[PDB]
């Protein structure tokens, strides 16, 4: 299903679907804001499950990795990398009730746990 899937919001912006409504999705965009969009206003984006990035200590990080957040708004949190880009990642932590556990951090604000 579409929950937790990566979508293209506009040519520059990606997000992750975090709530399903009858005509719309709530989408957590790559900037950390939640937007409401009609189901057809976003396109399904091909996940790159083999993405690699650098964390704050220059470790290679990958999808499925457990990281700690050491800077930025979510500093102190811990999460699982769900979608990974060179500069940011969408993470999940089940203890976070906000946005179904999803949140977004810069990769340089992460360290492999």
């Amino acid at each position: 299903g579409p929950w937790g899937e990566l979508v293209q919001l506009d040519p520059q912006t990606v997000g992750v679907i975090v709530r399903l409504e009858r005509e719309t999705f709530q989408v957590l965009n790559m900037y950390g804001k939640v937007v409401t969009v009609r189901h057809q206003a976003v396109t399904r984006k091909k996940d790159n499950r083999f993405a690699v990035a650098l964390d704050s200590e220059q470790n290679n990080i990958h999808v499925k990795d457990i990281v700690k957040v050491i800077d930025g708004p979510h500093s102190g949190r811990e999460g699982e990398i769900r979608h990974l880009f060179r500069s940011f990642a969408f993470l999940h932590c089940k203890k976070l009730v906000e946005n179904g556990g999803m949140f977004v951090c810069k990769t340089r604000h992460l360290v492999l746990a």
